[PDB]
């Protein structure tokens, strides 16, 4: 369904050319992986850099994940800077139900993210609220990994609890995404695939890389 | 004596661009402003910046300024990116002269940086160990400001600490710095000179307003 | 004067033996490094370590410094197992003031430690009120280093700082102390050494590395 590559991967001194590119490539929205240092043990990227997008001419959707705790400060400048959809780990915030009110306020589209070890409960109260629920399959922050297999256990149960909600709320996956594995993500209940590595240092092309993930995802449906 | 652009201000979509346009035109560092959401309330760039930026090939010095708290964790993935100065908030350190030989042992030269109201003798004890004293004229990562005139009266005590010394130790001010007062800036002792907004949003060109700071410096001293 | 050998460097397996052994061999005091893996990235031994040893029949001075942030909720405890001497860092506590206080009220001698970087002045208001001043010669809590230099510059300017006030405060050195430098020391104006590593991992006895010790304080004298 969406292919969301995340720009942590790609060129930063011709960023502007990157997204460009992956765009017309076939990738549907720029994933945008936000680390404070605090929460996970890097720092990546801020609001500066989504505006540089956006007066660069990027209209697609920017999926902001934030990776910071608190979180609250941060989400204002990120929808003043273009944000489409702004994500966040329920662990970060103190108060979960204001985070969604606040990035829903702002004209953005909330997401909560489980890490592996997170419970699904943690939806039990708020899942009508969300546009998007992001599964990581790697350890945020920790780098290059390797998909973690009970995340395809975890997609199945999330996407029966979206599919029971009756709402359109996107089903996100991160981590160790790519080519030979995305059909089995996507049979286990994704529809949103977010992949950085596998599409920006790709052997062949990243339209070459994307149209075969397309591929692998609907031969598994 | 030398000019060190922020480019907190240049268009982060073209940033390999920038950069060599400004070092073109006459720009000697690479003033890197790296922020964390918790020491100040901003969030920018991280080391995988300023690797990019190296792989592009940019060979000038990078000057790191780390807002960060705490701050030893990031220093060696920013020694490991390419940094030449590395320079950071006492505050943020538990122990300030551990994190200064951190730097050192990495093959970076250190710098301490005093906030407006940051009294000097913090430097008693470290000063023969830096090879960067950095004066903030603005409150930092609160966004574009006026130069705090106090900033004057304390780049001539520091101008007075480094020369006793004997020791070859750059100090640098940032904040605020733009042609129509870099000259008394650089006749209170600084010789090593931060602008963003005065240099990448000018009406002028880059290399135009960069020869006006050079010949305002000159006609100062 | 007074010879405080670090327990850290000392046999845990056996640290009665140990202790009842360096005192034998002419130790005065006996000193407690604690660290809470907050304030430094290390984590020692608690105050149920102080109670053993006074258990055990330990009736020498023992010499708490106190590497933990924050600080007061931990010293009645020491109180209780028995310390003599407490010192701590300020930069650690919120109300120096009070926290000396509170380490008078249990009884218990009060000091305070500068790190390397630390200006003199944190003593302005508060040397009076002392029973000890610590100054550290290394990174505390980074392991086994060298003495750094500069300890013998700050030491002459809290020696005569002591003397100024007119007041009976021991002058503590704690960091790379052996006996080929301790007469350097002594001459600085230290009149209480911590040493662990000279001490407790030395090549000769105990008895023979403390004799050596004396020797060169008296003949720096
Ligand atoms: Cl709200
Ligand atoms: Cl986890
Ligand atoms: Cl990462
Ligand atoms: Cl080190
Ligand atoms: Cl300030
Ligand atoms: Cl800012
Ligand atoms: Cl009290
Ligand atoms: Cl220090
Ligand atoms: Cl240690
Ligand atoms: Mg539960
Ligand atoms: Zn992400
Ligand atoms: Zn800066
Ligand atoms: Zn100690």
């Amino acid at each position: 369904c969406l292919i969301a590559p995340s720009i942590l991967s790609a060129n930063f001194a011709r960023l502007g050319e990157e997204v460009d590119n992956v765009l017309a490539a076939g990738a549907d929205w720029v994933h945008f992986d936000v680390m404070d240092n605090h929460y996970v043990p890097n720092l990546t990227i801020g609001p500066m850099v989504c505006q540089a997008l956006r007066k660069h001419g990027v209209t697609a959707p920017i999926d902001v994940h934030l990776m910071v705790e608190p979180v609250d400060r941060i989400i204002p400048d990120f929808a003043e800077a273009g944000a489409t959809y702004i994500s966040f780990h329920p662990e970060a915030s103190r108060h979960v139900h204001r985070t969604i009110q606040l990035i829903r306020s702002l004209g953005c589209k909330p997401g909560i993210v489980l890490n592996p070890a997170t419970p699904v409960d943690i939806l039990d109260w708020v899942l009508d609220d969300l546009d998007l629920v992001l599964l990581m399959s790697v350890n945020p922050g920790f780098g290059g990994q390797a998909f973690i297999p009970s995340a395809l256990d975890k997609l199945k149960v999330v996407r029966k609890m979206i599919d029971a909600s009756g709402k359109d709320i996107r089903l996100e996956i991160d981590g160790g995404v790519k080519a030979d594995n995305i059909g089995e993500i996507a049979a286990a209940g994704a529809d949103t695939f977010v992949a950085g590595s596998a599409i920006f240092n790709a052997k062949t092309s990243y339209q070459d890389v994307i149209a075969q993930m397309r591929a692998n995802v609907a031969a598994a449906r």
